[PDB]
């Protein structure tokens, strides 16, 4: 049967709403009055309302901002009844998708990361890991593409940047020599997780790095 | 059937071309490769290939201007082919409706209308009508709507205005006295008709009256 495309639809959306997304018709309107009405979740199942149909003219609206994380595809059904009361079409599946916006900072998967580095350890030697996760649509933005940096380093003894992190992994590793137990036993790291490869939306979370023989 | 609603494109649209229209879709292209087709005047018959379709992705295109007062409207039908070559829906009427601009100047129907008066006509007497059409669309808009006016008179005497019009009708009467076929038997009027109700596009004719006894 001749159906209607996939509808897109960005999360997110400003106002005003109603905003229409397609018309629908069936030609069975020639023979007398046709009225027309959705079912499916997001119509008349919940989220009841989020989509609804003008019953004379065939125009679907959606009726408030989606989001693409809660809801990322609807499947609705449209119905034509005539004003006799029988129904005149088979009902035809619309699937609308919500395309992505990057409105989800990435988040560590936990607050504070521990790690332990040998005091002899050569330049490259990799310490620990941290990570993070970015809830937007890695399949087709760069919105949850996670950069890893380092922002701070205490102490910042002997040298301020004992350690290097892996921009892509979050592996933390020695850069440089120094590291002495009976000195300066334990480094605490701000890192940093910015998606958009690094130029967007980010957070911070802790790395405590001990010192051992 | 559900089919699609009527598509309005406006006449005389600016490139690029070309421009889509509407996407269409055959349900029967979960079982295999689809392949879409339009005929119809306008498609594959005079004017050949003003629309187009993507004969993967079912998009329908236009592919140059429009002309309304050429034609308004064109009618086509949709075909649906698999890969193995038979038709796999009936062909779908898709109406295309052009819609106007004001890109016709108000025309007289003739360059030169003559009329006469009586040297004793009582202010208020009707002495003769111009007339003028438009090709524009009267129906929907003020394109078509013509208004008429007096842009002079040859000669001025015994007064610049002996005449005014009507500026719906376009019937000019005698406004005031002193005409005199001994004297001047003789008035040319430029005459105007103007669309968008006086506002808009114009052309020019003359009025010629003659005094008689
Ligand atoms: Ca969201
Ligand atoms: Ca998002
Ligand atoms: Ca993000
Ligand atoms: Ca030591
Ligand atoms: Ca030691
Ligand atoms: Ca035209
Ligand atoms: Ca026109
Ligand atoms: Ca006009
Ligand atoms: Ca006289
Ligand atoms: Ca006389």
């Amino acid at each position: 049967d001749w159906v209607i495309p996939p509808i897109s639809s960005p999360e997110n959306e400003k106002g005003p709403f109603p905003k229409n997304l397609v018309q629908i018709k069936s030609n069975k309107d020639k023979e007398g009055k046709v009225f027309y009405s959705i079912t499916g979740q997001g119509a008349d199942t919940p989220p009841v309302g989020v989509f609804i149909i003008e019953r004379e003219t065939g125009w679907l609206k959606v009726t408030e901002p989606l989001d693409r994380e809660r809801i990322a595809t609807y499947t609705l059904f449209s119905h034509a009844v005539s004003s006799n009361g029988n129904a005149v079409e088979d009902p035809m599946e619309i699937l609308i998708t919500v395309t992505d916006q990057n409105d989800n900072k990435p988040e560590f998967t936990q607050e504070v990361f521990k790690g332990s580095v040998m005091e002899g350890a050569l330049p490259g030697t990799s310490v620990m890991e941290v990570t993070a996760t970015d809830a937007d649509d890695d399949v087709n933005t760069y919105n949850a593409a996670i950069a890893y940096t380092i922002l701070s380093q205490d102490p910042e003894l002997p040298d301020k940047n004992m350690f290097t992190i892996n921009r892509n992994t979050g592996v933390i590793s020695v850069v440089t020599t120094g590291l002495d137990r009976e000195s300066f036993p334990t480094y605490t790291l701000v890192v940093q997780a910015a998606d958009l490869q690094g130029e967007g939306l980010s957070t911070t979370a802790t790395a405590v790095i001990t010192v051992t023989d």
